[PDB]
């Protein structure tokens, strides 16, 4: 009521995100936008938080009160030639979303647009993964950008948490060449014809072998033989505490 400064003449993100509003929140910095919400939110309202996953801070009386990210493209952050991320915290981000997902795989729920440009980065680096619209709830159901998606979603536009995996293993490459473009010489409606013909993306000059391997297992022919977020954060885990 009284615990909330909204600031309606300044915008978050340049209108990238809409009406997004730089507010305070009692002293705590926020974004405040003012049905067709995203599923995240209105699922932390009536059930639901993770600290890797972008979530509702409250609701203000109507005022929909979420946390500021200092950094809203993790796909930006990594482009921009003015932070030099090493291959330890690189590694460690795609741990954090990781993360993240095993959370939101554990509710049910499929994001179905996991990218790099989909997940934020705060002021101490921590990732979050952010929902634009899209992610569902699957409820008891096992099922519900072209780039990022699993084969089995082009060809049949079912997706399910192992189609997730498929996209993570291209958050993780993008994380690995530092935002570049996936199949760049590849026009999105070849792309089930370009995959079918036994391709994947090529390992980038500093991914790890053994990361380059998780990425393999996550775009793996059979959904059902991909690796669960578990085995995921696992692995990845290992491999980042061999980095000093
Ligand atoms: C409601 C809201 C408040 C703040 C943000 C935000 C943005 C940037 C930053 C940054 C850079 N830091 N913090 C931030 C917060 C967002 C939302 C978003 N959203 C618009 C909705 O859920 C939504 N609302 C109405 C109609 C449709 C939808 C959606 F389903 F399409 C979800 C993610 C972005």
């Amino acid at each position: 009521p009284s615990s909330l400064i909204v600031h309606f003449n300044e915008v978050i993100g340049r209108g990238h995100f809409g009406c997004v509003y730089h507010g305070t929140l009692l002293k705590i910095h926020c974004a405040v936008k003012s049905g067709e919400v995203s599923q995240f939110l209105t699922e932390g309202i009536i059930m639901f938080s993770h600290p890797n996953v972008l979530s509702l801070l409250g609701i203000c009386l109507p005022l929909v009160v979420l946390p500021y990210m200092k950094h809203g493209d993790l796909r930006n952050f990594i482009r921009n030639e003015t932070h030099n991320p090493t291959v330890k915290d690189l590694i460690g981000f795609g741990l954090q979303v990781a993360k993240g997902m095993k959370y939101l795989a554990s509710k049910k729920f499929v994001h179905r647009d996991l990218a790099a440009r989909n997940c934020m980065l705060d002021e101490k680096f921590t990732v979050k993964v952010a929902d634009f619209g899209l992610a569902r709830d699957m409820y008891d159901k096992e099922y519900y950008p072209v780039k990022w998606m699993a084969l089995e979603s082009l060809q049949t536009q079912k997706f399910t948490t192992k189609s997730d995996v498929w996209s993570f293993g291209v958050l993780l490459w993008e994380l690995m060449t530092r935002g570049a473009p996936p199949y760049p010489d590849v026009n999105t409606f070849d792309i089930t014809v370009y995959l079918l013909q036994g391709r994947r993306l090529l390992q980038p000059e500093y991914c790890p072998d053994p990361l380059y391997e998780v990425m393999l297992k996550c775009w793996h022919p059979k959904a059902e033989m991909r690796p669960s977020f578990s085995e995921l954060v696992s692995r990845i885990s290992a491999i980042f505490s061999t980095f000093i």
